[PDB]
């Protein structure tokens, strides 16, 4: 289910961390992140796995590390537990191609 309207309301839980206008504070900015470098904003202090783990932000890589991202990303600083139903996953990543 591909709805940005809705991903705007599942990007409810990633909004006190990450900054779609430009900025980068507890997460990195959110604003062009699919298809981006994993680790690549230079400005963001990124953990070591994340830069040991390498590759760029595919809907596929997406999904996998929102279901559990300290699993996906072992040693990952992001405190997140999951999204797990597809229909909030599929929202988010299509909001996330919107803000692109
Ligand atoms: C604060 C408690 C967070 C919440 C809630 C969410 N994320 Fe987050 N995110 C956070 C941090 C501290 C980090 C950096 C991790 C690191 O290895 O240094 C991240 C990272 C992501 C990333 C990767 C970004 C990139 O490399 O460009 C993604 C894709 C990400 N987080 C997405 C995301 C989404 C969509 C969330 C809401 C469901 C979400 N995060 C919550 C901190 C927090």
């Amino acid at each position: 289910m591909a709805d940005p309207a809705a991903g705007e309301k599942v990007f409810g839980k990633c909004k006190a961390c990450h900054k779609l206008d430009g900025n980068d504070g507890v997460g990195p900015h959110l604003n062009g992140v699919v298809g981006r470098t994993v680790a690549g904003v230079d400005g963001f202090n990124y953990s070591d796995p994340m830069k040991a783990h390498g590759g760029d932000w595919t809907p596929e890589a997406l999904q996998e590390f929102l279901t559990n991202p300290k699993a996906v990303v072992k040693g990952t600083k992001m405190a997140f537990a999951g999204l797990p139903k597809i229909e909030d996953r599929a929202n988010l990543i299509a909001y996330l191609e919107g803000q692109q």
